[PDB]
């Protein structure tokens, strides 16, 4: 079945993807491609099959969209499922879909936008030099220029977990303050 089942990550979505997602209960138990090399599978990676498809999936949607979005979408949201951490060089490249999805307004997204702000603020690995640009389009778009309320909604969320933690020191009281006075 893991040749098979590959097919399916392929992005056929036919509203299959939400079938794919039966998947994440597997994906619970260990995925050890990211906290180590991709070998470390036993039998079950041909996820290292996987992780192919959800690192080359940035291809169509950053050289240019509700389709592949929602494909990044629910690969990221199924390779994250037990492992938060992932690599920096895919953030760096799909973290600009993000800012262009944004501007492009001028229904999907929303989730898509939800859903890609509940991934990437697991972890904050950048060395202030992208994060500046990320707590920007934040303060700027979800805040600011946010069409719905739900993502609105969101990002307080995660600014109010970004606060409630004590323990490890992943925010700083400069991006905190300034999130919070714009909201």
């Amino acid at each position: 079945l893991q040749r098979g089942i590959a097919a399916c990550m392929t992005c056929g979505n036919t509203k299959v993807l939400r079938a794919v997602h039966s998947l994440l209960s597997r994906l619970m138990s260990i995925f050890p491609t990211e906290p180590s090399t991709s070998s470390v599978a036993s039998k079950y990676e041909e996820e290292c099959l996987y992780a192919a498809v959800g690192k080359v999936i940035y291809e169509g949607l950053t050289n240019y969209n509700p389709s592949q979005l929602f494909g990044t979408l629910m690969i990221l949201k199924s390779a994250c499922s037990n492992n938060p951490s992932y690599i920096d060089r895919l953030i760096s490249v799909f973290m600009r879909s993000l800012q262009k999805m944004v501007r492009e307004h001028l229904g999907t997204s929303e989730l898509v936008m939800l859903s890609l702000e509940l991934v990437k603020t697991r972890l904050a690995v950048m060395s202030m030099e992208m994060r500046k640009n990320f707590i920007q389009a934040i303060l700027t778009s979800l805040i600011e220029k946010s069409p719905d309320a739900k993502i609105l909604r969101a990002v307080v969320k995660i600014v109010e977990e970004w606060v409630k933690n004590n323990s490890n020191q992943t925010p700083t009281l400069r991006e905190k303050s300034i999130l919070l006075v714009k909201m």
